[PDB]
């Protein structure tokens, strides 16, 4: 369950989920992204929590190679990386998050 497997697992889940957020339970910025998505698609998207994953370091290492950063949250829509918690809440406030969800078929 090294880093190569982590990159493969994340890429497959990002491509097969309209909306997916890699997160941790105790994470105020993850809550920021979750609350932004809950404004439009509450209870209709995947959250992968990492704090109890034995390969959590490799998963965040994989998130670094895929997105440029390794911190949670990491929000993907329609196979495309959106950003973190601030990026997601900013998209919710300016109207683009709603449109990105509509174009992804999730809304």
């Amino acid at each position: 369950m090294g880093k190569a497997e982590a990159i493969n697992e994340i890429q497959k889940a990002v491509a097969s989920n309209k909306v997916i957020v890699y997160s941790k339970t105790y994470c105020p910025y993850c809550v920021k992204a979750k609350n932004a998505l809950n404004q439009f698609i509450a209870g209709k998207y995947t959250v992968v929590e990492l704090e109890n994953r034995a390969d959590c370091d490799a998963m965040q290492d994989a998130l670094l190679d895929i997105t440029g950063g390794r911190s949670v949250p990491r929000v993907f829509i329609n196979g495309k990386f959106l950003g973190g918690g601030d990026d997601t809440a900013a998209a919710a406030s300016n109207g683009t998050l709603e449109k990105l969800l509509q174009e992804a078929g999730a809304l």
